């Protein structure tokens, strides 16, 4: 009869809620004991106005201007005059070293990426004995907050321990395309860390000959896109979202249950009759 | 008896639906309240043509080649010869200033992308004023889409305001590996942007010295890797899976009813007995 | 009477089920048609040790060292010693032209990504007729792997398929920061790829101008960050989910026909009354 074949039709319902909960179950296991992280992107109109911290050393920071997509024919290379930023100057030990101090310039980042604000930034360093003519530059966000944090040391060191730092030579334009990635730990920090994409211009020196050996840095800042780049494991940083997923696998081991003691009493009914 | 137990046991379940429609009704709302967009990636055997809108100035383009993984070396560099691509010359205010004039050279960029086909241009600027050798590039998608495009100078302007130019210098060969990202916005337009990575490599000349006042510039355009980027939040792009969600948030309201409805009935024969 | 709301009730109900069930299938179809894949960020303590496959042809490797965040100024630039690293080299012929043979100097990567170890190459090549000044370099993951590997050529040869080649200029210091790209492909086949960050550094040299014809390279190999990037579509990668997502889409088409048959069963009391 169609007693049967219902029965049979309930068991194969129950199996196929218990192999979906089991399922869950186990993909559950597998993202708890594989942390995973999923990617977003979120648009944003205005950037936090970013801290970029130059390393000199020696070299004098001629000029800081901000521009809007264009930079004018510079007046007279190598001449310092018309800064135009908010700078700061810190003393830090170096987080590894430790005896070593990394004296390093934090100039105020741009801001407005929908007009591609430019930060234009020229070093001269007349005499140095380095094989290599470079200025290290580790990028932060939030100048800001940097500006006020209590201490300024540890929080240089920590940015040092973040993968954001890079080099730009002498001798050339770096137009620096920078993108923001944050990453939500396992343990909650945020951490701040910088893409980049580099664009190296050579500089023709028209300058006489007798000032040549002198070393121009030039560098300019510019946001990307307006596009954040979130990194985060969504089963770790929402608690709640797991609770939910805990109660709908709890759910469906009810629903399967329900299923069973529905085919249970249609068999009892067949078996009646 | 077990009767309580049954009634705890319903209740209990009736809290579990409850809440976790509350939690995808409250995710769903901080979903909209910030609008974050998913990232996915999407293999394609052959690269729609690109446009490569490169603003020489003065700079004349001595040639233009395509190639497969080797460019063969240099017959006589600085000497123009052997034009083999579909190039545009195409003249428009610039959407920012709209004073200069900017006069772009589009060339159609490369298609195999599993068999690295190559794009290189050499181009010689004689003399000029400029402080920094450098030629600016704009990369777009569709290169026959500007071609069969009716007006050419807004569409232009359109890919200007794009985040998608770069600069290549004088004196080194610029191997491009260029990527594509399409977004999918709010107002549901399209944003086609790139990514590069940039391998700038030395260029020795050894041309006679008396020629070797002009400046030569050597680009390589190729893709970096058959893979499309596409970023797009999944809630808005799609209204259809919004309206599937809150219809099984409905559903999953219903379900916590019934079983609130199946709690009073074994309460209500719990206490007819 | 309330006969016909709690009738027009459920018929919206088993309206909305089938409607959200057959939302479901559609989506499945169309992620079935259009392939596209998911991408997700794994934190790892220490990196597998790459291999660099470098192309000096000609070039003399003169030093290769690990260093940790600092490269102490060279005590004599041009000049070979203190080689301390694992290096092989391999004779292959090139997959694409099969007529020329490519000689690569596959050397162990860095390894500490929490510490910033520096790979630093060191080549010299004092005479060659080609144009432009670089040393070819192909970075594929686990060169142990490549070392345990029995033919040794055909790996290379599939490691030159992949899209992980770029090249480094002589007279600079290259800071290449890479980071690692692990791709699931439709046929399951694991695809390694690499993304890199490249600083290009002008390199100032003190030497006597006798010995200035001769070139020099030099490459910093870095990992960027302790993230390695996986692409894969969840609907092919894994047939679970797939069997999952039908088993689910059964049940919802199962609930609908329950909510069809208590109307009906309603509308017969309905009726009967
Ligand atoms: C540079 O410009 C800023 C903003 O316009 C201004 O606050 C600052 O005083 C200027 N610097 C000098 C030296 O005038
Ligand atoms: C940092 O140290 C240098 C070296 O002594 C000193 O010249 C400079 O004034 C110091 N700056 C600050 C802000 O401490
Ligand atoms: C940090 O500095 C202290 C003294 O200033 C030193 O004893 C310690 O070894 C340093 N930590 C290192 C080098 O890791
Ligand atoms: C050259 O640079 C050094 C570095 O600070 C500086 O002390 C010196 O005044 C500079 N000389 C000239 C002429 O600019
Ligand atoms: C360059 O090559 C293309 C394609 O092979 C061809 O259409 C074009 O006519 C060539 N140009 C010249 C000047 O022969
Ligand atoms: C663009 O303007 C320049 C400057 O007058 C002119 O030489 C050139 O022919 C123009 N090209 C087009 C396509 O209008
Ligand atoms: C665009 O150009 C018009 C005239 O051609 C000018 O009046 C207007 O100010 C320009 N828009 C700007 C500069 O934003
Ligand atoms: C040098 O370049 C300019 C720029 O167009 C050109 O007009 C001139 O003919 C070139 N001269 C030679 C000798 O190539
Ligand atoms: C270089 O250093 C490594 C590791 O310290 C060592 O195994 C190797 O023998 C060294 N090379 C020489 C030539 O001493
Ligand atoms: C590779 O070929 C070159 C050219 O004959 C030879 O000098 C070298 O020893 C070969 N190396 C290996 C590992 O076969
Ligand atoms: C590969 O090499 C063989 C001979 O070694 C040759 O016949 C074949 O054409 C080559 N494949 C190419 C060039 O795609
Ligand atoms: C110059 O480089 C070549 C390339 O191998 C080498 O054979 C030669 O010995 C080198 N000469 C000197 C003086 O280093």
């Amino acid at each position: 009869v169609f007693s049967v074949l219902l029965i049979f039709i309930y068991l194969l319902l129950m199996a196929v809620a218990v192999f979906l909960v089991y399922r869950t179950i186990t993909d559950f296991r597998e993202k708890l004991k594989h942390p995973v992280m999923s990617v977003s992107y979120k648009e944003v109109d205005r950037y936090d106005a970013p801290g970029i911290a130059l390393y000199p050393g020696q070299a004098q920071l001629l000029s800081c201007k901000h521009h809007y997509e264009v930079i004018p024919p510079l007046t007279s290379p190598g001449q310092p005059g018309d800064m135009n930023c908010t700078t700061q100057r810190i003393n830090y030990t170096d987080p590894f070293s430790n005896q070593t101090v990394k004296s390093a310039l934090i100039v105020q980042g741009p801001r407005e990426v929908k007009k591609r604000e430019l930060v234009f930034l020229q070093f001269r360093l007349n005499k140095s004995s380095e094989d290599f003519s470079a200025i290290d530059y580790l990028l932060f966000s939030s100048f800001q907050e940097f500006l006020q944090s209590p201490n300024r040391v540890g929080f240089m060191q920590a940015c040092e321990s973040a993968y954001s730092s890079w080099k730009f030579s002498g001798g050339f334009r770096t137009w620096v395309k920078m993108s923001l990635v944050k990453t939500k730990e396992e343990d909650g920090r945020e951490a701040v860390e910088f893409r980049q994409e580099t664009s190296v211009v050579n500089y023709i020196d028209q300058r006489p000959a007798a000032k040549k050996s002198a070393q121009l840095f030039f560098v300019v800042f510019e946001w990307k896109d307006p596009f954040i780049q979130k990194v985060q494991d969504i089963v770790t940083a929402n608690p709640w979202n797991t609770i939910a997923l805990l109660c709908g696998a709890f759910l469906a081991l009810f629903k399967a249950a329900e299923f069973a003691k529905l085919s249970i009493k249609w068999m009892i009914k067949i078996r009646k009759r």
